[PDB]
């Protein structure tokens, strides 16, 4: 009698170094013909927090399970969804946002193949560790500490020069580098820019001075490996708001991608030389408690279209820049589509080019780079449905690349 068959084996393409924003093809060989199995993906973030997804499958008649050929039958998702084990990842503890800050180390996804379709998993038939990197091949990380400017520059491998982008996130303070590092992998010099509560910067954003942002952009533009003659701006939330403010008041901005930004100045006072924008007013009575114990704050901010709140409207008509607005239709942080439309109306009322707006159905506030799992709530809701939001993230990433390549 011949020995028993060797154990099942997982095969990935690509087998080696995969960036976070890149698709992978997962296959298992050496299962029994038509064997029912459960695949489980597990990830621990830099804070030790667990994220998991699982789906049921059935091997084919050869005992092969290939996720670009076999559909998920149920679990965290169903259908021919090769990347579902990643986009459907859910935190073990509700309310937990994924924490990834050091772009120099990968996030590991542990993949398990477990026997059977029982809700309580069978025996482990095979496993593999799939590392996903945030610093693309040959991308150079260069911290920025020039004048008062604080951020981190990412450059592609030599030779330059490269189109330059300033990258900005919203409120929370500190510096998120992961989008800039990934985007530098597409041929751009990208500066992740901090503006409060990081290193020696002012601890709060009670008042923000656009002069700081002018300095940052001038530094990027003056870099020996940045192409010019202007820069791109990429911002989400308050960061997109700042893209509009920068483009309205400052020179040297060629194009801006605004992701769920606001045309109202919110949360503090903006100053540039003799000019000021007061914060738009709030109405905490407009809060909705639904349909769990979560706040819905989408209606709290006053309209920048009536009363003294018109003062907080960013004068986008003064911008020379081209704009692309990427909005989640289900944004519950604030009225992103309304802001995009009102920016467009302001611009057209002054004979400026009409900006492209892309509105993604069932997508929420946090449109992150691809395969970042949806955070539904963290407490307030942010909006989005897992699959719709995931595919919006994948598409937005291609849209901004195309746009920046065209204009920069």
């Amino acid at each position: 009698r011949v020995p028993a068959r060797m154990a099942a084996t997982l095969i990935l393409e690509p087998a080696g170094r995969c960036c976070w924003d890149e698709p992978v093809r997962i296959a298992v060989r050496g299962l029994a013909p038509e064997q029912p199995v459960t695949l489980r993906a597990s990830l621990r973030d830099e804070k030790g927090a667990l994220f998991q997804a699982h789906a049921r499958y059935r091997a084919d008649t050869l005992g092969e399970l290939d996720l670009e050929r076999a559909p998920a039958l149920g679990g965290s998702f169903a259908g021919l969804e090769p990347m579902g084990l990643l986009w459907a990842l859910e935190p073990e503890k509700p309310l937990v946002r994924l924490v990834k800050r050091d772009v120099r180390t990968p996030l590991a996804v542990e993949l398990e193949v477990l026997d059977g379709h029982d809700p309580d998993p069978g025996r482990l038939l095979c496993q593999t560790r799939h590392e996903r990197y945030f610093l693309p091949p040959g991308v150079r990380r260069e911290p920025v500490r020039v004048g008062r400017v604080r951020g981190t520059l990412f450059l592609p491998p030599e030779p330059g020069p490269f189109p330059g982008i300033v990258d900005m996130f919203g409120t929370g303070g500190g510096l998120l580098e992961y989008r800039a590092s990934l985007l530098a992998g597409k041929g751009f010099a990208v500066m992740a820019l901090a503006y409060y509560n990081y290193e020696d910067l002012p601890k709060t954003m009670e008042t923000l001075h656009l002069e700081y942002f002018e300095e940052a952009m001038n530094y990027l533009l003056s870099h020996p490996e940045v192409k010019g003659p202007g820069v791109g701006l990429l911002g989400i939330s308050k960061g997109g708001e700042l893209c509009l403010s920068m483009a309205s008041f400052l020179k040297g901005i060629t194009a801006a991608v605004v992701i769920n930004g606001s045309v109202a100045n919110v949360g503090g006072t903006l100053r540039y030389k003799g000019e000021t924008l007061p914060p738009v007013g709030v109405n905490r009575n407009r809060i909705k408690v639904t349909k769990d114990g979560y706040a819905d704050i989408v209606d709290v901010l006053n309209s920048p279209l009536e009363g003294p709140d018109q003062k907080s409207f960013i004068p986008v008509e003064r911008a020379e820049s081209t704009f692309l607005f990427l909005v989640g239709q289900d944004d519950h942080n604030w009225k992103s589509e309304f802001y995009a439309n009102e920016a467009c109306k302001r611009l057209q009322a002054h004979g400026r080019r009409k900006p492209q707006i892309i509105c993604y159905p069932e997508t929420g506030h946090y449109i992150e780079p691809p395969y970042f799992p949806l955070c539904r709530a963290s407490p307030i809701i942010w909006g989005g449905e897992p699959r719709a939001h995931a595919m919006a993230q994948v598409d937005a990433w291609k849209q901004l690349q195309t746009f920046f390549h065209k204009h920069l």
